[PDB]
């Protein structure tokens, strides 16, 4: 019943999340110079270094913001890829249900830690 257990368990999983080679093309903000249509398409960039740091800093008030944030990764990589079938798009579907395998336990953990606290 830890309520403050899932901010290691985030840093943890963003380990994981860094030594995977699906995350090479989303550790960092996307390279507008290579990709110069990037922003007429996608509203607000997100990458796996900002979500770090932004959790590093102590501004995420739960494990639900970040997993926004992270979520927000992935939209935006269906929305700016060319193809269903795009070799990052594709990085990124697997990225993705590595993320959401491993963090559906801290986001129980912490809603059964406030429940308890509640009671
Ligand atoms: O999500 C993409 C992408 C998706 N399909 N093709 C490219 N990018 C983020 C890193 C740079 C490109």
């Amino acid at each position: 019943y830890d309520i403050q257990a899932w901010k290691k368990q985030c840093e943890e999983l963003l380990n994981l999340i860094f030594q995977c080679e699906d995350s090479e093309p989303f550790r960092q903000p996307v390279d507008l110079l290579e990709y110069p249509d990037y922003r007429d398409i996608i509203d607000t960039p997100m990458d796996f270094a900002t979500v770090r740091e932004t959790l590093e800093a102590g501004n995420y008030e739960s494990p639900m913001e970040l997993c926004k944030d992270v979520r927000l990764i992935f939209s935006n990589s269906k929305a700016y890829t060319p193809s269903k079938r795009s070799r990052i798009y594709s990085m990124s579907l697997r990225l993705s249900a590595f993320f959401e395998e491993h963090i559906s336990s801290v986001l129980s953990d912490y809603k059964s830690a406030l429940r308890f606290h509640k009671r």
